């Protein structure tokens, strides 16, 4: 909404589709640490933000501020490497623009990513939980990256999310995590965003724990909702890079630098795992 | 608060009070599908918000924006056609105007109605709940109409909403759904106001549930905040449109367009029943 | 964050600096009623904010909107008397600037009080609340001070408050409650911030209970984040001033011109205990 027009994606949308020979049919917006994932790509071809007509240019980070199109495991892609928060300051209407854009790409089918604390205390740091719902906490107060005049070209003004993250791929992977052979099931658990850049304390822990939530992350959120709107097929996993302190006993910490899973073959193995399941994602053509 | 200086509502009241002979005693302000309501009036002096000065024109909706005065029941009314919600954009100090223009005008009680998902599981679907308290979830955020310098010409800083909706209105309404001999008691829940035009996932339905909500609606806690912040005494409704999917069994949906109950004979039965209460709203004259 | 540039703080850090021949090592955030705490000082120097460049001039309270340094018990201090609040209006990026100008300052401790609600039962009117952990709600909706990009001059994108409140000073008041020989044990629970000026409904109130949170207040939390942030050593106390209805029996209330509480020796009380912990907090020389 508010600041991009409707014409303003088109644009981005045209000016993009005028500059890679590359038609998407997934867009993958890499979480923290699954940036990688991008090397997995075939005629990659390579846009950064910044280059990009309307795109928001990426804040402190930039380094690996970059859209990435090219093929994943038989899918014609476009990764998004490094995405936008609502820490970082960019209005979700912002955060989420990228996903208005890839829908005009032609891109019908979302899979989106995240690193998230674990708070079910089952998750072990290392994991990767399939999401099978969210908690939207910042939207419950107004921050919905759908909020202001909706327009019908795009979707509904009420849509709705009861069934954001696609059954079929959740049932697609959780059997391919399984045809694959990798052990401990992918789990699955409801993501909760939280903005703010700081982390939780042990008593935010314990309501977000109380109010149904497994993991606990800055984003993903307001995408999986401009993707339902626009009627993107979504299906994303979460790293548990850490174990939310639930406890007093407290003397240790999840912080970010202690990224390290999110930089372990844990980030490798989300990654093959998300280019596996390239094969199980619709594709548009058929072939019946 | 912002935006509007405390002239602004004195304009726009002296305004309309030298555009209608209408001196109004009760502000209605219409929840979606109950803006039939507005057909019940009698000397009905409509004024589209877009004439009004000050007043926030209605965004995409507009159809039905208008603000129609005219008696109720023996009430010199002002009912409020389409409202305004966070959702649309407008910054709540838009979207609760209308509530301090309207006690300028005189005003000095506020019925709010609204169309809200059910929460508890006993409430069926065409439901009318009579709101006995609000969970102001957009607040706890600072999403409060009130914030911004205080006026103490309409208020206090921090005035208590421990006792927003009138209690005696609620018995005068469990008694009148009575004494009119309605079958199921007209039932009594907090409402939840949640932002975000998007619909609740089943995940956000269960803490709703769990916070204690029973209505889940996008409106209505603005105003009936501001409402009280006056003095206004304030009692309302919210016709349960839908069940919020509280189970992952899903496969249902309380969708918007599904309104067809806001469209129902339920509408126009929490219609009249509005145009009933009417006569149990204290006549500020009294008459001993 | 935004608005101010990090040399904007240096700029006032250095007038300050220039101004005061004080050097203060206590940064104390007098809470309402709790502002005479001032009085305990010795070569005070009194600063009005607005007479401090980049420095939030106080909204309509203003009255009492001094920074006032000199000593106490021992500690070369800076009060603030009269904090700032979201529902003044004050963005969180203005409500926090001091704790960023203090830390310039040379202030390596802050010490956060505030007046507050009380949740659990057991907690009787006129407590005093020794902060051991917070409920960030309009940080969970992106309320955060540290939204933005981060500087890390100042500190950590992601710091963590698994820890904010100083352990130490919590045993160290736990017990100088006691060597002083007080009574009733200074009690401890999760400070939950909330903004909104308005107060809590029964309905809200519950909420809170449940989520854990032992009292309710619109303040503090955005200055123990931006504080431990910068690495401030944080420890704060509440004023439980009254007993927030968890009642539908209600008719009752814990209203702000109430305070009372927060006028009695209550606050003296808050006063002479925050006085002597002074000589508790780690002196930077030591001495060994
Ligand atoms: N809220 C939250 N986010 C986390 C946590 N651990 C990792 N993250 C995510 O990982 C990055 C920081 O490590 C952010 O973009 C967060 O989404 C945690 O414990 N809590
Ligand atoms: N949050 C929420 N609002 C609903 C629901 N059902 C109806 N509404 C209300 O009705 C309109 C959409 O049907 C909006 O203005 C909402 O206030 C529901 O399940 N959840
Ligand atoms: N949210 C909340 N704040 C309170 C309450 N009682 C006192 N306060 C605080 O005291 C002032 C008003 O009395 C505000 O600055 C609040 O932080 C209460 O019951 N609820």
């Amino acid at each position: 909404e508010n600041g991009y027009t409707y014409e303003d994606y088109k644009n981005t949308a045209e000016w993009l589709l005028s500059h890679t020979k590359h038609r998407p049919q997934v867009a993958i917006i890499c979480g923290s640490g699954l940036g990688g994932l991008t090397d997995k790509l075939t005629q990659a071809q390579i846009f950064d933000y910044s280059e990009i007509p309307n795109f928001p240019r990426s804040t402190v980070p930039g380094h690996a501020g970059r859209l990435v199109f090219g093929f994943l495991n038989g899918r014609a892609c476009v990764m998004m490497q490094g995405r936008f928060h609502m820490y970082e300051g960019y209005p979700l209407w912002k955060v989420t623009f990228p996903v208005r854009v890839f829908h005009l790409l032609g891109v019908d089918t979302l899979v989106v990513t995240n690193a998230a604390g674990g708070l079910n205390p089952k998750f072990e740091v290392g994991d990767i939980m399939l999401i099978r719902d969210h908690i939207n906490l910042p939207g419950f107060s107004g921050q919905n990256p759908l909020r202001g005049p909706n327009d019908e070209r795009f979707g509904d003004r009420f849509p709705a999310m009861s069934d954001a993250y696609d059954r079929t791929m959740r049932q697609r992977a959780l059997s391919t995590w399984k045809q694959m052979g990798e052990q401990r099931e992918l789990q699955e658990g409801t993501y909760v965003m939280v903005a703010g850049p700081s982390f939780e304390t042990v008593a935010e822990c314990r309501v977000l724990q109380k109010l149904g939530a497994d993991a606990v992350g800055m984003s993903t959120v307001p995408e999986v909702i401009v993707a339902r709107h626009c009627g993107l097929r979504v299906f994303g996993f979460s790293l548990i890079t850490n174990k939310v302190i639930m406890d007093y006993e407290s003397l240790e910490k999840a912080n970010h630098e202690e990224v390290l899973a999110a930089g372990k073959q844990a980030a490798q193995k989300l990654e093959q795992f998300v280019s596996i399941l390239m094969a199980s994602i619709p594709l548009p053509d058929k072939a019946s």
